[PDB]
């Protein structure tokens, strides 16, 4: 069995948080490293209509990194396809160890801000595609 999975996830907006930690070069190094492309400074959040465990899928966990002095804790990370109509688009799901929203929203990466680039609005709905599971 070739499992797939495909989730539908309404785009809203956060913190601001990912735009920070992705800058960081170590994190730049690890998913160009693991996911083959340097993300977008930022993660797009959206909701989806039920709990997320990322737990339940063969995740990438980063290490945690010392960057001059202050240290820095890894995410788990899921590459997933996006998509938007008729387009595929590479990216991940991230899960960092603390997070001020809901078990309900995701933090997605990509290797261009995507609200940009596919006039995204806050409301409007993608689909994100997971291939395999935690036994595959
Ligand atoms: N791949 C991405 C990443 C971020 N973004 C947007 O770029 C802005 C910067 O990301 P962010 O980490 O500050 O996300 P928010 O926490 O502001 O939602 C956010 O508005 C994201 O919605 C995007 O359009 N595509
Ligand atoms: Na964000």
């Amino acid at each position: 069995m070739v499992k797939l999975m495909i989730i539908e996830g309404e785009v809203v907006s956060g913190l601001g948080e990912g735009r920070y930690f992705l800058s960081l070069p170590p994190y730049k190094e690890i998913f160009k490293k693991i996911l083959g492309f340097e993300p977008y400074e930022g993660t797009l959040n959206l909701k989806l209509d039920r709990e997320f465990d990322i737990n339940k899928f063969k995740y990438i966990e980063t290490e945690d990194f010392e960057f001059n002095g202050k240290r820095f804790f890894g995410v788990k990370v899921l590459p997933i396809k996006i998509l938007i109509g008729n387009k595929k688009i590479d990216g991940a799901i991230v899960v960092p160890k603390k997070t001020y929203h809901s078990s309900e929203i995701i933090e997605i990466i990509a290797p261009m801000k995507l609200r940009e680039q596919f006039n995204l609005k806050d409301g409007d709905v993608i689909k994100i595609l997971i291939k395999g599971d935690k036994d595959e």
